């Protein structure tokens, strides 16, 4: 908070009084399905001490979850994104520098509840022949209650070294038919991992017994969109005035597999099955303020 | 937040000191009974990279939430929308791209909540004659709490390559008559799937036997009306100036129909069943900022 | 959002350096007991594509909650207001169009909650003649928690075409004398309706034994006050600048009557029983920039 | 929301580059302890097509809660402020119109749960002879829970003609000494209507046994203090420039006494027992733009 | 609060109408994995006493959360981020002097509750030979209960003298599988610390079992990131113009080894093993406002 | 609320259109450990009555928190820092006055809730041999529930005369290893005052058996940072224009002792035991508008 110093708000921000060249660069892979795009902004405050240019690579990485194997009606196979990533890197040999990042992480909190109970009873009882009975009792108790909440997809910020800087976002886990969460590390010995499971011992197709895309986190079908930020800057005596920047959209997919034993469904899930990665190469003009490839 | 990365607030912006020429064309399918409009508006700014034109599909989709067929007191069938969709498509020869769009996936959370209670117990019983009794106890307790919200429609973002880009809004699930939650999967062995079911064993005809509108969703019978943007990125050095774009407005109804069988109503869904669509072809003038048709 | 698409805030926003001409119609219809009233205000702005004029119909509808008829002390009648609407339409010939409706169809929402409970007991039990027992114990709890609001009226926005649009506010449901809600349809064998009933079993005149209007919802007695904005474009190259307006503000009734029938009351509803219409014609002139009527 | 159909915010507000003449003036009616005031504007907006006076009454009205009767030790009265109101009046003659008004009429909600429990439960039991026995057992539970708001009192606006608008303040309900709420209509076969009662057997005198006005609401004592706004739109092209406004703003008080039967202390209420007026008539100068009386 | 004290707000706040010139400091420290950054801003106004400069140590510190060492399947070790530091100093023998710094030491607040519950109880029992029996009962209940939010990284503000401050962030508990929050104080007789611990009794390798680093919390692994300002004043009309500054940036981590020891995993912590300091000086140059190292 | 007198926001506020002079003055007190600092700022309105002169003592002060003596493993002392206080005072003999401070004594607010159940039940038993048996029962239960918010640390106001105006901070309670709050007072027949004890019957060093303070409140071990704001006001047609001030940052300190009597640890609390005072001596100059000391 700049006004907790006594300082004036935004004053010490930078951007005043200056003009800010922006620019647009969308490109669609077609192998991957990455519809990738990046938004700069070149800023160059003269009360600032380096040129300035932040990075948005807001894009969209698809999700690509469907049914690949099929082997008759004993087993099928099922691929879905584990991992959605997003990556920025500069030449070991540039000059330039990474600065800032917006979404970083951040620290977790967790509700806690302790509870104490006294109790006391007491009571009477009587029958037709004149037997009387009595009863005194008494009771404690101790709670602990634990609460928090924890999303389906958890966003990260992989150690951001000078060169490069990269997000990433991993499947934290599913809440599946109004059941219980499960995780890619979940097993159960009768079922095993239930993860995408239609029914436990249904009689249809292994094929057909897969956990409906809609009925999914959004994420796996429809796919992940970020919006990352991060700027540049470049010293603005520096003898080569271009730059080149590499921009990498990987994904990451698992395998699920589900077998029909002997009566119920059996699922099983081999992690980190196959990568899948666009990587394009930028030039930055740093004296005509333009970012083109 | 562009003021987490000390930069002053909407400098990275686009739009400034510029005039942006908006405009309207509203057009209503009987047939279909889809009121579709689109808001346009021409940005280009010089400090920009490329001319800009972000087009607000907002529209209006109607329900047709209504019984089609009826067959005697024995049974009837009924129509109502499973799915609202509209989409935007350029041709595969076209020069402009899509850049963004604001209705995006975003990643739900869940709440979790982990108990433990410990007790101990202990009465004295005494009765006339004498007789004393006691009793010492204990017990132990584990509980699992996970609760989330989940509204009646989802809307999701299809997957958006550089020339198209859809939306689309999908039935959750539904609460009728103040029990728990039905959606089109919903099966019980008696009564079947009583998703839109008035009473389970009442004496009327079968027409007659649905849930009232009223009680239902709004957007089963009075539709669903969109309101979606996305923009359009065109290089300011292109030969031709022209450009043409679709709008898609489809609408995805299916088949309840309850049987009468012996003693109880029985009601099945069949999902996927009709579909309405109500495609629009507009002309881009980027010279004259003008799209009309 | 405008600023998610890095579009400066309020950029694409229409009325920018122009003057609106604003006006105000008051009428009131001593027969139906409603105070209509419009506010409009015409805007045209030269950047935009078609002139515009947004139309509030503000005015107020009274209730009508009052004791029609009277028998005796056997039985009497009741009148409430079932549900308010207001509509626009314009001539089937126009050239103007309806473009926006600002109330629009929501999708709801509900929560939902999912428990599992593990316990454990053991006691001893002994007595003053050496008896010593013993019990061990385990049970398994499942528990449903499913919570969502209602309010008491419900707005809807009926399908707009293009000529007309109208709007919808219907009677959803009711806590009599803090008991569980009750609607139009709810019935019960003893009792029938017990909606607007006081005593179950009183003694007093049946006139008399009706719900208290303070005591139901204030828009039952006192009426419901709309605020619906609409806005129609009409295109500037058009032959004919005038166009005409119809504004009904309808309202329906129903008739709700409670029988001494041998010891208790019991109370019919009779949905839809009469309806107060009111409709005034304006006149709009685009030329000159002022409706009236 | 005026963002919400693409218009930017404020365009259709009237008031922009004019001068507005305010005003105050004060009355007080020792008679009936009311000190009234009213704040008016005068807008006349060359954009608007009718004249504008906005007016606020804003005033205070007393409480005026006391014992106003006292018979020995046996009973005693207690007069309390029921209803308060104000309303404003036109001639029927007049030109002027009444427009607006903005405490009105909102829907109010209320929170519904709906829970369902399975259960399952197995213990063993044995003693020192040998003896074993068992036991299985299981559950179900069925609940429904429903909470809301409700405020000691409630304002409502009466419903509003042309020439006249008022607003009503009643009594909902209140909690006496941290017990059930009660109110006027509450009765009890044993104590009758214990609303403003101290004790239920006690010994003190009849006039002592009542709640202390601190204890009970501060509106019950110290009054009610409103705040409403009118405004009234006259034709600037009218012959007459003169209107005339009636402002009133009656009291209702209820009486409540407790008598001392045999052994407790019983309560009965008498409403609308007394009802104190104070109208004043003011004079609109709309040429000069001034109201004055 | 300003606008508490009659003053208008942003009245007394330092910065107006002054031009501020900002800069930036970037250096990686690959041997420590520290990517540290200084963001400055020279403030010199008139009005103001002394001449300002605001440091933001921005930066980001890794997590290094990997294991060290294994010994076949019996034994092996982890070394986890115990605590990040980040502090800034100045020499004995300088002029300038720290004045404020924003992130401070806050009071933290608890719930608490507090119930009491009667009761009242009476059943009759009967059977076919006519036997009739009674229980009259009653008891008494007394709980307290107290709640409370605890992150997982607990940020301090050390004790800061006039010529240095420093922050700190510790490990205050973190949740494991779903289980009750531990420490690094937490002990169990059977199993030991059980803090990142996979399975209690699995026949994995001991490098095999260690929770994973996705589960844990984001710091452990991809480390912290600081936000923290400090502002630093000098006299105006002192001698020497030239300050130095030393910015550390240390990162303490702690051992956590599990032993196998007959049938379950045993694991131990042993706090503050390791240091990683990083320490870089500035120099500042009041009189040309910029800091350069 | 200024608006809700009908006066325009920040009209009465002071500190328009003119200069305020501020300034800052930094020391620190090696011996006691408190880094005290003022912000001052001369606003003289013309509009306004007299010169202001608002003075923030923000600073710092430590906490101290550590073991003083040890006496074999028996028995060890702990000094912590029970209150902090800041006060400002101003010569008898002077004429400014001071008229304001922020951070004031507030109203605490509790929630409240009574509860009533009414039950009812019944149930058949049956056997093999024929005998059969009923049960019919009901219950009450009443339950009052009383919950609030209790920080750790309290700020108090201490009633300002015309002279001086002084805050205090006091140690409210705190919860030790998640167990019940305890306080300064609380003891325990067995254990005494548990409040920074580790082991109730640990075998390790008295010294060791303390509280870590990490555990603890960061307030005990890193001090407690003021933010408080007072505003003294001169006459300005007085003789004299040079004003002295007193400003004192005074720290209460407690002895905490735990003692191994024959098996288990007893702890004694002493309250009130050292206090450190740090004062120091202000000039104002209102004609040149400094502070200077």
């Amino acid at each position: 908070a700049d006004s907790d110093i006594n300082i004036k708000t935004g004053t010490t921000d930078i951007g005043s009084n200056t003009t800010v060249k922006t620019g647009d660069l969308v490109t669609y892979d077609k192998e991957n399905g990455m519809h990738k795009k990046v938004f700069y902004s070149f800023i160059d405050d003269k009360n600032h001490n380096k040129k300035l240019l932040v990075i948005r690579t807001k894009g969209t990485i698809a999700g690509q979850y469907r049914v690949y194997s099929e082997e008759g009606a004993n087993k099928s196979g099922l691929a879905w994104p584990s991992a959605f990533k997003v990556q920025l890197q500069l030449p070991d040999n540039e000059v330039a520098q990474i600065s800032d990042y917006y979404p970083r992480n951040s620290i977790d909190t967790k509700e806690y509840m302790s509870t104490l109970t006294y109790g006391f009873n007491g009571n009477v009882t009587g029958d037709d022949t004149g037997k009387i009975g009595g009863l005194i009792g008494a009771n404690v108790s101790i709670g602990h209650t634990l609460k928090y909440v924890q999303p389906d997809f958890k966003t990260i910020l992989e150690s951001p070294t000078d060169k490069k800087v990269g997000w990433k976002v991993i499947f934290n886990n599913m809440v599946n038919q109004n059941w219980g969460p499960y995780d890619r590390d979940s097993w159960n010995p009768v079922y095993g991992n239930q993860l995408f499971m239609k029914t436990r011992n249904g009689s249809m197709k292994a094929a057909d017994n897969f956990l409906d895309p809609n009925k999914a986190s959004s994420l796996l079908s429809s796919g992940f969109s970020p919006d990352f930020a991060t700027v540049i800057t470049m010293d603005r005596k520096a003898s080569k005035q271009q730059t080149n920047i590499d921009v990498i959209y990987e994904r990451v997919r698992d395998d699920y597999q589900l077998h029909w034993t002997s009566t119920n469904w059996k699922g099983t899930n081999t992690k980190d099955k196959w990568t899948d990665r666009s990587s394009e190469r930028y030039k930055i003009d740093w004296e005509k303020e333009e970012m083109t490839n």
